[PDB]
């Protein structure tokens, strides 16, 4: 408790001594609360005038619309200890993962430089802005790096004074930069060295790409046995567990030095215990503390996420298989069980399960699964969206499964070949690419942003009608020249001024691993869409008058676009799709 936090609060006690004051109307039940003190501020989703103007049909369209208009009572909720039975199994299953995870990789530290190089190439590192502007700056300055040094002894010392968390189904915790780099020191390896690959970790998809987790969701639906299970957990990172945490921790017994010393100090007083400052209206800062649930760096979360996924689903799978009878109490010889199943058919059983962080497919020998809850619901991973004790519900087909907010078609080009291609609804696809975030966008910076999903869209959804066509409308009213921006940035193969053609090609067929016959597509023409009827399913517009009438007019639309950007140099790619052919 307080010998571990105490120095981070003494700290900003001092900052706002003009302001500390033991508030006694704190709403705060499972929080430790510590004090408050004065401040006084808060953006708010934007929209792309560009995309806007080239997606008029669905000005009218509330699903859209909506998009761009406008729980922290479970951030402030508790989890139980989970039973003796419980923690074995979560001990046993983490300490033979990290293993596994292990026998091909070597942990180490991420560099100064890899860092440096991160910030100076837009990663969403979740930092705060103020002795220096932006990140940029703070890494071209040896005063900081000194800060930093400072941090740093004290860590390898056994002391926190500096690493604070700042709050914002979402909950953000920014850090200031210095205490993201010794996170990303000590555990940037995990995502750095792709510990969760698919080849590495036999569940994980991390590095994968959207183009190729409909291929790995087909391969999971070959194993023989029950439905495919995709049972999303209520609140994941709030129901992260002290004994979670302490199994995590469990990756130092791989490391050696000061990286051994660096990463348990980053487990023991970053992640094991914590200290935050939140914003209260009633507009003032609280400073408080507590031991458990997720909060660390975004890349850092995602890796330990997909970990404990991994170990609580294999758990899940040995409870249905019968491995263990009660989460009481586990027996000697069903320690040995459990160990035996693990060394016999460990792999074998992660290769049934696709998991991004908290988002699990898992396809089980049979559907005892379904109801194999004790151990799932004692572990804190209650499901989403059904009753404590009903067993789950099943997909009998893979192509109905949800995984990373998608659902999979299987599609046959007119040449035989078989893409496995990406879709959501397509209400969800224009929404999201009608916005932006953050302030003094240049119209410049704004045409470049709409180009990139415009080019996304020529990538993943090339097979929904109103996006293939919406994509070359963008790319011909931005200049040919002027190369795809993100603020934020799976793989990214969108994000180039290469022909897209040519991009499709290496992607879908060229470097595409499921794709026997390497004959490259000489045309757009080729590239097939889904059935009519099944593009309406999936949102499509085809059949109304509002779209035809946009279709037909799409030249007037490109004008208007280009007449605001002005005399530059476009291309028209209307003329790759049948229509516009002459
Ligand atoms: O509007 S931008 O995309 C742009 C790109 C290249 C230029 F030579 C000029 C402008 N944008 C500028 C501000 N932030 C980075 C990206
Ligand atoms: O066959 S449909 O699904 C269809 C969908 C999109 C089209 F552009 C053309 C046909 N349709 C048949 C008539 N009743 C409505 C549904
Ligand atoms: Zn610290
Ligand atoms: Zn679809």
């Amino acid at each position: 408790n307080l010998d571990i936090i105490g120095k981070r609060i003494e700290k900003i006690k001092q900052e706002h001594e003009t302001s500390w004051h033991y508030d006694q109307d704190h709403p705060y039940k499972t929080w430790a609360y510590h004090g408050s003190y004065e401040t006084k501020q808060t953006a708010s989703s934007m929209v792309n005038g560009v995309v806007r103007l080239l997606t008029k049909p669905w000005d009218i369209i509330p699903m859209v619309t909506q998009m761009a208009m406008t729980f922290k009572e479970k951030v402030d909720t508790r989890t139980q200890e989970p039973k003796e039975g419980t923690k074995k199994l979560m001990k046993i299953t983490a300490e033979w993962l990290w293993k596994e995870l292990g026998k091909k990789k070597t942990p180490r530290m991420c560099t100064r430089e890899e860092f440096t190089r991160k910030v100076r190439s837009n990663a969403a590192l979740g930092a705060i802005f103020n002795k220096w502007k932006s990140a940029r700056e703070a890494v071209e300055d040896s005063g900081f790096w000194e800060l930093v040094d400072k941090e740093r002894n004290l860590h390898l010392e056994g002391k926190c004074e500096t690493c604070v968390y700042n709050m914002m189904s979402r909950a953000i915790w920014y850090m200031w930069l210095g205490a993201r780099f010794l996170e990303f020191e000590a555990l940037g390896f995990l995502n750095e060295d792709h510990w969760f690959s698919r080849e590495n970790s036999l569940s994980g998809v991390e590095g994968e790409g959207l183009h190729k987790l409909g291929y790995i969701l087909r391969d999971v639906s070959k194993k023989e046995g029950g439905a495919m299970y995709a049972d999303d957990t209520a609140g994941w990172d709030t129901r992260i567990t002290l004994e979670d945490l302490k199994n995590e921790e469990m990756v130092t017994n791989h490391m050696e030095g000061e990286h051994k010393k660096l990463a348990e100090a980053i487990f023991k007083l970053t992640y094991q215990n914590k200290v935050v400052r939140v914003q209260r209206p009633t507009t003032v800062m609280d400073i408080i503390s507590r031991r458990d649930q997720r909060g660390s760096g975004q890349v850092v979360t995602y890796g330990l996420n997909t970990f404990t996924n991994m170990e609580a689903q294999l758990i899940r799978q040995m409870e249905g298989e019968g491995v263990f009878k009660s989460i009481q109490h586990l027996t000697v010889t069903e320690e040995i069980a459990v160990k035996n199943w693990l060394v016999r058919v460990g792999r074998e059983r992660l290769s049934r399960m696709a998991i991004s962080g908290d988002d699990c497919v898992v396809k089980p020998l049979d559907d005892r699964f379904a109801s194999a809850l004790t151990a799932l619901n004692d572990m804190g991973k209650v499901r989403k969206d059904i009753q404590q004790w009903e067993p789950s519900r099943g997909w009998n087909d893979w192509t109905q499964v949800p995984f990373c907010s998608h659902h999979f078609h299987e599609l046959i080009m007119k040449d035989g070949r078989v893409l496995v291609v990406p879709c959501r609804n397509q209400d969800e696809l224009i929404g999201r690419a009608r916005i932006s975030q953050g302030a003094g966008w240049s119209l410049r910076e704004t045409a470049c942003l709409g180009k990139s999903y415009a080019q996304m869209w020529s990538l993943m959804y090339f097979h929904r009608r109103d996006l293939r066509l919406a994509a070359n409308a963008i790319c011909s009213a931005v200049p040919s020249h002027w190369v795809p921006t993100s603020r934020t940035t799976a793989t990214h193969e969108w994000m180039t001024t290469e022909d897209m053609l040519t991009v499709w090609n290496r992607v879908w067929i060229q470097e595409n691993p499921w794709m026997e016959d390497k004959t490259p597509v000489e045309s757009w023409e080729e590239i097939p869409y889904l059935g009519k009827r099944e593009d309406q399913w999936c949102g499509s517009l085809i059949g109304l008058t509002s779209r035809a009438t946009w279709a037909k007019n799409i030249q007037t639309a490109i004008n208007q676009v280009r007449s605001l950007i002005g005399n530059e140099e476009y291309t028209d790619y209307m003329p790759s799709m049948k229509r516009f052919r002459r």
